[PDB]
């Protein structure tokens, strides 16, 4: 009997909640958490206060689900990325995984998000455990993939899978907290150039 | 002199807080066991230090600078004859002075959560980044790393050797994990030097 009325209200607050992290990933993707309030972010999304407080106890819940949101997107557009290069090897693939992270952390929507409100708000902790539950599978096949055609040598793939991305983060911080990107950008692609060129077998 | 008598407290609350929040974290025991382990009063205690947080930028400091002491103690003793051996000898020292269990849990574990994102960094640029860049700048002169700017490659190799502390620090088996790290940093630096 009560099966359509579940449906519609779990409907219409899924569509509520849609509109709020969309909301709240435009004006903070170009302003900075710190600069939007939630209410801004209820009118943007056309959404009531009391919508806005239903979904989310407060501000910061609200970032962490747009931070959701934001890094299935980076890793969706960097599998593109990948798949589009026309790489011929795994070694290649990882060329172009590595060129991918600079080209999709390089949005300014993504810089101002996830490389620097995201480690703010989330607090340390919070932003390692999103960042490795998005990217070591990823970084895990790639690394599988490569030692599989005799391009990387045969090792546990965790604890390189989880070095190299702890300097593939950092790599993307020093370009987003530079006052000449451009400039910071060729130097840390140079830098990763040699890292991968000294690992890799082809 | 007040000055000496205030330097004493201060002596005792920041050895007390190091020792207890070294063995079972900083979460885990409040500023009344640590003034009660110190010898000193609450009173004594707050007009020197805010609030926990405020001790514990305190322990940081000294932590760090042991953290120094001991990695330019054992690269020194490392025999290291080339610029590119200290950079080796770096990367082992670090295993061995980020293994110590009071540098895992306050350096590693805690600090990160209690200063903040910002705050842990700046201490550990301050403490860090001397060292770091004399090794890569050696190196470079030498013709054993690439030409290129330092600051670059520095934050690169931090964020590769801070990320496999962390791993060792929670690993099932450390001893195990600590093996494995220490071959892919190894094998990571090896592919850009020359010698
Ligand atoms: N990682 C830290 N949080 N602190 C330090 N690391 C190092 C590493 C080498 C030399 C001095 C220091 S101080
Ligand atoms: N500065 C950091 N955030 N961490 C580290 N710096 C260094 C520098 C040299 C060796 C190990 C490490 S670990």
């Amino acid at each position: 009997h009560m099966e359509i009325k579940r449906r519609t209200q779990e409907e219409r607050s899924a569509a509520t909640r849609e509109a709020l992290i969309t909301g709240a990933r435009k004006l903070w993707g170009l302003r900075g958490y710190a600069e939007v309030g939630t209410p801004e972010i209820a009118t943007e999304a056309g959404v009531t206060r009391g919508a806005m407080y239903h979904q989310f106890a407060d501000k910061a819940a609200l970032f962490r689900d747009v931070v959701e949101v934001v890094e299935q997107d980076v890793m969706a557009r960097m599998a593109t990325l990948v798949a589009a290069s026309g790489a011929a090897t795994p070694a290649d693939a990882i060329r172009a995984a590595v060129d991918a992270w600079l080209e999709v952390s390089g949005d300014p929507e993504v810089r101002q998000l996830i490389l620097l409100d995201a480690p703010v708000v989330l607090g340390w902790a919070g932003f390692r455990d999103v960042a490795q539950r998005y990217s070591l599978g990823m970084t895990e096949q790639l690394i599988t993939e490569a030692i599989r055609a005799g391009q990387l040598a045969r090792q546990p793939v965790r604890p390189l899978a989880q070095v190299l991305i702890g300097a593939l983060d950092e790599a993307a911080m020093f370009i987003a907290t530079a006052d000449d990107p451009k400039r910071a950008r060729r130097e840390t692609r140079q830098v990763l150039r040699r890292l991968i060129d000294g690992m890799l077998n082809g």
